[PDB]
């Protein structure tokens, strides 16, 4: 019934994924992407400093998927992380871990490329992990790595997944992640950012994530959330705190697209209601003074 042996080859892995995918609701693509992300996260979790503290913390949509589970989260394309070391070292250690392998998975990591960053002294880098299972190509995962900002890597949450255990790979999965206060600060900054007129802010999906994060935030963590928000907004030195949650004209359908699959949750169903919910959250954070 549950597999007592790991998949012998890629085809067995795929066949088990489709079985698990049907067996519990999910489009086969979303489950495969989740599993690929977990494998990458496992390589990332082997990166530690000489005290054993993580060098890489997961953030963004992959973090929320780990926190809440596939059913209760948005689909994340990116595997985004914050790094406590320069990217050359991070990339080298990922490459070593990916060659050594884990539970039959190996990975190649492509070349990190800078992306346009206004408020980062060190800009984020993007690259890709090409995963194989037992020497056979399995999937590709986009990775994004940004540098530490203020105290957003001072502590971490640890989230687990059992998706690999479902297909007969028993090793425990435990992923270090940025804490909710700093996730809120970064998403609030991103969703209220004004972008130079060549490109426009398409980040309506951050209004969904911020509502999901608000539901997870402990009331006793409201004051550290304010401190994190102040820190990020002052470090990036762009628009000031507290921000106004503005909606752009193309956001109504973008927001609706980000809600798809989250009907069972109490979320704003329209971008107007979402902007109002997030603005009330901003006001609540701003009042939690030290
Ligand atoms: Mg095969
Ligand atoms: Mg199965
Ligand atoms: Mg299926
Ligand atoms: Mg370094
Ligand atoms: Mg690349
Ligand atoms: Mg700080
Ligand atoms: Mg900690
Ligand atoms: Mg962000
Ligand atoms: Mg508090
Ligand atoms: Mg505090
Ligand atoms: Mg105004
Ligand atoms: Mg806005
Ligand atoms: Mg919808
Ligand atoms: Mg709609
Ligand atoms: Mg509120």
């Amino acid at each position: 019934k549950p597999y007592s042996s790991p998949p012998t080859n890629l085809r067995s892995l795929r066949d088990r994924l489709t079985q698990v995918a049907e067996r519990q609701g999910v489009v086969f693509g979303r489950l495969q992407r989740h599993v690929a992300m977990i494998v990458v996260a496992q390589f990332a979790a082997t990166l530690t400093d000489d005290t054993g503290a993580p060098l890489l913390l997961v953030k963004g949509g992959s973090s929320l998927e780990l926190r809440r589970g596939i059913p209760d989260s948005r689909t994340s394309k990116d595997f985004a992380t914050v790094a406590r070391r320069d990217i050359e070292l991070i990339h080298e250690q990922l490459a070593d871990a990916g060659e050594t392998g884990w539970e039959g998975f190996t990975a190649i990591f492509t070349a990190p490329e800078e992306i346009d960053v206004p408020g980062m002294p060190v800009k984020p880098r993007r690259f890709t992990a090409k995963l194989s299972y037992r020497g056979r190509a399995f999937a590709t995962v986009p990775i994004e790595v940004s540098s530490v900002e203020a105290g957003n890597a001072d502590q971490f949450d640890t989230l687990t997944s059992d998706a690999l255990g479902l297909v007969g790979v028993p090793a425990a999965v435990a992923v270090p992640c940025m804490t909710i206060p700093w996730q809120i600060a970064q998403k609030l900054h991103a969703v209220t950012a004004v972008l130079e007129e060549p490109k426009v802010n398409d980040r309506a999906h951050d209004l969904v994530d911020l509502q999901l994060l608000e539901g997870l935030l402990l009331d006793a963590d409201l004051m550290p959330t304010r401190s994190a928000c102040i820190a990020i907004f002052e470090a990036r030195a762009q628009h000031p705190w507290p921000p106004r949650v503005a909606t752009l004209p193309h956001w109504p359908l973008i927001y609706a697209g980000a809600l798809e699959g989250l009907d069972h949750l109490e979320l704003a169903r329209t971008v107007d209601a979402a902007a109002q919910a997030v603005q009330r959250f901003v006001a609540r954070i701003d009042r939690a003074t030290k």
